């Protein structure tokens, strides 16, 4: 060293780092990108729990995003911004366990609350390096220290032969936990406060955050949690040991690998792409919003089902922010339900609605399905194509996200957690998905990370103010366990969600509005009746 | 003597009586026999036509009420007593009543025929709320009402037997309708324009006549107030009728011929003493002896008949009151009383549902509770009380009515539908009951026009409007006035638009969908559920 920027040089447990000075609209920030936090999970380590990164020598360059974890790449709409913004933006590799850090420039004087982002992508995809996850705005405007980590996805992350030593399951979550430990040990070197760590994540990332809440070894590695449109409970976030063993065994067959040791050994000789090419082929039914390789109820990371754990856990010491977007279901319809397309209005028939329900509620017997159809039919207009379209969207959204969220918020509150709840209702003026899809899941993220503050992205002035509000809510919550601004009582307040009053707020361009009951009547159907109905 | 009061019918001559109506006199012919007394060995048997009589038969007075259970829950309370027999009880009760304007109509006048309710176990055509003088004087209508056998005397059935074939109470009704065809012209009535209207069990009877071919040549239009032939209480199967009858016989000390012989030796009150004891479950809004699917009067179940019937050239007026269910809760459901607010616990709500839906499995009862619970206020006493009322009224009346309305409309009938929402200022039931079942009748019969009954001026005006709808419907099959050119019009109920109107003090308001989401639950989902169990 000698001529370099002295303010970009930092040591962590494994060695010296060189970061980069990024420009944000309001000033510079410090970024440390591609920090390895584990031994590369390759070769004989595929499917294995991660091991801490062995110290390196010299100054590791941390100025560029590293490899993204090997994964399926979406090709439904080739060249379309709405899909490609989620696609991997670095080389695919099994050597992918790296994390990223953004901090104020210069680094903060006093220790600073830390935000840790966990991406979604259905546990089969995702990357911490995507543009929508750019931590530079939160770091500059709110002074936050922001960490995001890559974690293994798909088979590499979640293929399990439960009980085995060579593929114990949930290693993708163990990747996440290793990164949380990394933060505890090392974040102070960046000016971050290890005694104030908030997890936040969207979709499968949100479910992941929920896993960490429910798994005892993770509990001492964070203090607060934000869950955006996802939950550890619900029909897609976990599988039984039995089902995971079935899926892993089937996948092995599909790639030529017919004792768990011998089988896993043969899978470890397969090229990564061969696994990805067959991953989607092991699902039990024709479905949407179901993923082949996800966290497994192993009796270890997860001592029991998330449902049982949220129903009996003690959460007196927890502060949780949760919420949903207005149209959780619309996105998935074009990926599997006949009649739906992003290029037309997707007006479907009654027949297509019934068929859609069987695909969107794949575990339902004929009776349960009919119950769903009867509940969601508008009997004043049972054949109106526009209603059926919107009803299909509501079915998929309610079943997979809104009602699992409503359940989680309710159980957490009842058991001593401080819960704050929202529904996000603003549609980005820059959205490229059609208008009928409303506010699809994933499209609040860019507002929470403050992308509209970047002039070049052509958001509205109103959207830039809105984005600032949201960043202020999230970082206030990070700091205090309370999204409300202390030095501001004039603005309307965000009350805690309680079982008695079930209050939550609308997040849009208009000031905070307090509402009661998260789809209360409908979620009673999904969360109380349907389980009893499927028991017959 | 007054020649306006002297009439010759096929059986001989009658003397009626001139009655005072607020706006003028009417001719009343009360207590006209239309059958041989169904006594002794005629008990449980089909009625026979009345034999000719000599001289002038005095028809200036109401005849006896059919032998029936008499309610004693609230002794001396108007809200219950107003439904109790106001004449002596007798198995000798097959008489009918006729009101005409005074003088007798110059031209043949549409006839309205009232069939009372009473759960098929009670009722009488002589009740003050069924007084026909108002419709006769004001709308110039000819009004007929008959007594028909109720309880065991009218509906005890051993299916396939000669001496208790079932449904004889409905045959009583049919004989009266036949009598009207043969005789009503002598009163200035038009036999080619006969409208049946009835309430609750009466409405369900009207419905039966719609579904029974021999009845169809005896009327042209129908009004069904808060009752239907379909639904869970109006009919029993042949197997269940047989069961209840043999249980009753065992309870009073008795092959079919001998069984029914011994029953016929039993004093009337002995049968009534036990009739409420043959029900298969602890229930409310369920009745021991009701019409039976005999494969004769009813060739098949009402549902099967409404599903396949052809109903063109039929016009129907159907409706419900705002709170069909509130009445019955005080008769069975714990926690409910007319003497307090009846604010129930959640546990009491679950208990009430098993009573109010006695046929429901555990799963089905759970579905009902989950559907009617207000999950924003799941434990609020006021909500649970009002939900209990709703469960009972929806299950037994509102959703059966919606099903009938939809089936008739789909299969060619002209249907008009209403909900009645005005609560009488004179009502003596507590406020929480709202507008209970039965309390639209006084308005339709035009009782508020009687100054001494202390109704309000607005209620008088209202009564007049209802009398117009009903008689316009009798005249034409369409409740709308052909002369009035002022909106809003009462549109026909259809399966597509599902339009109905609200009957209250405000002008007609058109609404779409009769509790359509909730009735889909009852009419479409539950039967798949109780089936799979
Ligand atoms: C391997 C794969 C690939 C796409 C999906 C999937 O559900 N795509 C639609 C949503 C975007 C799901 C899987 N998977 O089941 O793992
Ligand atoms: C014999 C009897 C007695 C009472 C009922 C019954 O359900 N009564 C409540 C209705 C109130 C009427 C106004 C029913 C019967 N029955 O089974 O016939
Ligand atoms: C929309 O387009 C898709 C394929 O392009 C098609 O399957 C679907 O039927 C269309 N829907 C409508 C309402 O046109
Ligand atoms: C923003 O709008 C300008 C209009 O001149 C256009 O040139 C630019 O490409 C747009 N950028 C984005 C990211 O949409």
């Amino acid at each position: 060293e000698g001529r370099e920027d002295p303010q970009l040089l930092v040591r962590v447990r494994g060695g010296q780092l060189r970061g980069i000075r990024l420009k944000a609209p309001g000033g510079p920030v410090s970024a440390f990108l591609g920090i390895p936090f584990a031994e590369p999970p390759v070769g004989s380590r595929r499917f294995m729990p991660p091991e801490p990164k062995r110290p390196w020598s010299g100054v590791l360059d941390a100025t560029t995003f590293q490899n993204v974890c090997y994964q399926y790449v979406d090709t439904l709409y080739p060249g379309f911004e709405g899909t490609e913004m989620w696609n991997p933006n670095r080389e695919l590799s099994e050597d992918c366990l790296y994390l990223n850090v953004w901090t104020p420039y210069p680094r903060p004087a006093s220790p600073t609350p830390v935000l840790i982002w966990i991406y979604g992508g259905g546990f089969y995809s995702g990357a911490a390096s995507l543009d929508v996850y750019d931590g530079r705005f939160l770091a500059q405007v709110e002074g936050a220290v922001l960490v995001s980590m890559n974690y293994r996805v798909g088979t590499f992350g979640f293929l399990a032969l439960p009980g085995s030593r060579e593929a114990p399951g949930n290693v993708g979550l163990l990747d996440q936990r290793l990164a949380l430990q990394w933060v505890q040990e090392n974040i102070a070197a960046f000016g971050g406060d290890p005694m104030s760590v908030t997890l936040f994540g969207e979709s499968a990332g949100a479910a992941s955050v929920g896993m960490h809440i429910l798994s005892l070894p993770s509990r001492s590695l964070f203090h607060r949690a934000v869950l955006q449109s996802g939950t550890p409970n619900g029909p897609w976030a976990t599988v039984s040991a039995g089902e995971a063993r079935r899926r892993a065994t089937l996948l092995a067959r599909l790639v030529g690998c017919p004792n768990d040791t011998e089988l896993i050994a043969c899978l470890r000789t397969r090229p990564a792409q061969d696994l990805v090419d067959h991953e989607w082929h092991v699902l039990p039914q024709e479905s949407i919003f179901r993923f082949s390789f996800v966290p497994v109820v192993d009796g270890d990371f997860l001592s029991d089902t998330p449902e049982a754990l949220i129903n009996t856990g003690d959460f007196q010491d927890l502060q949780v922010l949760v919420g949903v977007v207005k149209d959780e279901g619309s996105y998935f319809l074009v990926y599997g339900v006949p009649g739906f397309s992003k290029d037309n209005e997707s007006l479907i028939s009654r027949a297509q609605f019934l068929a859609g329900v069987r695909i969107g509620v794949p575990q339902a017997s004929d009776l349960a399905a009919e119950a769903v159809v009867l509940h969601y039919t508008d009997w004043l207009h049972p054949e109106d194509p526009t209603h059926l379209r919107d009803a299909m969207s509501a079915v998929v959204g309610d079943h997979n996200v809104v009602c699992p969220v409503a359940q989680l918020a309710g159980r957490l509150a009842a058991q001593g957690a401080r819960v704050y709840a929202y529904i996000f209702e603003h549609r980005a003026s820059t959205l490229t998905w059609p208008l009928w899809m409303g506010v699809p899941h994933g499209y609040e993220i860019e507002f929470i990370f403050g992308l509209p503050l970047d002039p070049s992205l052509n958001y509205t002035t109103e959207e830039r103010i809105f984005a600032q509000r949201l960043m202020k809510y999230w970082t206030n919550f990070a700091r205090t366990g309370d999204p409300n601004d202390p030095r501001d009582s004039k603005s309307p307040q965000w009350p805690p969600y309680t079982t008695a009053a079930q209050q939550y707020v609308s997040l849009n361009l208009k000031p905070l509005e307090v509402r009661r009951g998260l789809r209360a009547q409908t979620c009673a159907f999904w969360n109380r009746f349907l389980p009893k109905l499927l028991s017959a």
